[PDB]
């Protein structure tokens, strides 16, 4: 009869056990309450299914050849222009987009495989907009341009800036408008270790590590300013970043 296949994006598709006279397979899926259907060249659950919403919007589900990726699209009732698009990639991260009438993206939500998110809203035709990064325990806020995402934390005269380039590279900088050399913070970025080292009055004070697990840790230097002491502490709330900038 039919075989159930598990899909990225918490979906399932039913594929005929045998092919038809044309050699093709029937596909059936129920997405939320919507029944979708299609025919495919392959026998493993991959291909294209289509349906409509109760409001006549066109729906298409596209399952990549190797079942690695799924794309769920909603269109205008004529199928012409996109309304929304959700793509679940093979690492199980996702991008969910909304589009204006011209088919230009106006919102993009990236959910990384670890559940952290980049939320881009109010996206304009030049690729600029508002940006939020949702971490475990706290959120960072900033803007988006076509060159980079810049997320800002402010504390005293200190501004911490977390940059995420268009290609995805992270870099961090710190600017302090304090001009008293006793208290002013300055900082240097080490791209190899994703580590921002903060200095006050010519002595290192703290290492802020922006990890590959999308967390931030802080570790103090000894009063000699030369070697680290104790062990790094994972930041769990926005106040602890602000504390590190004091």
């Amino acid at each position: 009869n039919s075989v159930s296949v598990d899909l990225p994006g918490s979906m399932k598709v039913l594929v005929s056990k045998s092919s038809n006279a044309d050699g093709k397979y029937d596909l059936i899926a129920t997405v939320d309450a919507l029944e979708l259907s299609g025919t495919s060249d392959k026998n493993n659950g991959s291909g294209v299914l289509e349906g409509v919403k109760a409001d006549a919007s066109k729906v298409k589900l596209t399952i990549s050849d190797d079942l690695g990726q799924t794309t769920l699209e909603v269109f205008k009732s004529d199928g012409s222009t996109l309304v929304s698009k959700k793509v679940t990639s093979k690492d199980k991260s996702s991008t969910e987009e909304k589009f204006n009438e011209k088919g230009e993206v106006s919102e993009k939500i990236i959910t990384r495989a670890d559940g952290t998110r980049l939320e881009y809203t109010g996206i304009k035709s030049d690729g600029s907009g508002k940006a939020k990064e949702v971490l475990k325990g706290y959120v960072l806020e900033g803007t988006l341009t076509a060159e980079k995402t810049t997320l800002v934390v402010k504390e005293g005269t200190v501004t911490l800036s977390k940059n995420i380039s268009k290609s995805g590279a992270v870099s961090v900088e710190l600017n302090d408008t304090d001009s008293s050399a006793a208290t002013k913070k300055t900082a240097a970025w080490n791209s190899g270790t994703s580590t921002l080292t903060i200095t006050v009055n010519s002595k290192k004070t703290k290492d802020l590590v922006f990890t590959s697990s999308n967390t931030i840790t802080v570790q103090q230097y000894d009063s000699n300013g030369t070697s680290l002491e104790g062990s790094a502490v994972e930041i769990t709330k926005l106040d602890e970043i602000k504390n590190a900038l004091k």
